[PDB]
């Protein structure tokens, strides 16, 4: 089984520094690029950084350029994010993810507390439904992204899980009631019959352009009493 274990999160003062670590097992660590994606409290997913297979090249998001440094030790199968000059905006749960575009495995995340791109828009923002219902989520892109569109499921209290990649291809182990379709700028994720485990927040992510960008997400919750 594939395992990603983050550590290093904690409370720090603004301007301070932290070092996050990710321990990987169950796959050839050196064969893949590794990324950090963060989620601010009550907000959506945001790609932070990516490092290539042998540490040759690194990419950063504009908000962290100059303050963050990603590194890896392929002998220790470990990934590092050195966060310097921390700000209040940096407060978030930081996730360790495999790959650079299609994040097929995620760690559980570590919480860090501080005392021109393609825009993806999801609709609805939230929706209340019941078991057995049919749910349809729409993801729209500011410019054409062909079919380079992924869908992630994030159950409450859990890390994101890859559902669909390249618009319509189901990930191994995903139930058939999930289906994805669309092209260009307009995409849909459909759950044909809701099950109690399907109540979660769903995110769409484009990897047509670097950096990859996410939608705000769609919360699918049970109908309140």
């Amino acid at each position: 089984e594939v395992q990603l274990l983050e550590s290093g999160g904690g409370l720090v003062q603004p301007g301070g520094s932290l070092r996050l670590s990710c321990a990987a097992s169950g796959f050839t660590f050196s064969s893949y690029a590794m990324s950090w994606v963060r989620q601010a409290p009550g907000k959506g997913l945001e790609w932070v950084s990516t490092i290539l297979q042998h540490g040759q090249r690194t990419l950063y998001a504009d908000s962290v350029k100059g303050r963050f440094t990603i590194s890896r030790d392929n002998s220790k199968n470990t990934l590092y994010l050195q966060m310097n000059s921390l700000r209040a905006e940096d407060t978030a749960v930081y996730y360790c993810a495999k790959n650079r575009a299609v994040f097929d495995y995620w760690g559980q995340g570590t919480l860090v507390t501080v005392s021109t791109d393609i825009q993806m828009t999801q609709s609805p923002s939230s929706l209340s439904a019941s078991v057995g219902d049919r749910v349809t989520i729409t993801c729209r892109a500011s410019q054409s992204i062909s079919s380079y569109l992924n869908w992630y499921q994030q159950k409450p209290g859990k890390a994101p899980k890859l559902l669909i990649y390249t618009a319509s291809t189901l990930q191994s182990g995903v139930p058939s009631r999930f289906s994805g379709s669309g092209s260009g700028t307009d995409f849909t994720l459909t759950i044909s019959s809701l099950q109690p485990e399907d109540f979660a927040t769903y995110y769409c992510q484009q990897y047509r352009q670097r950096p990859p960008t996410f939608g705000q997400g769609t919360k699918v919750e049970i109908k309140r009493a």
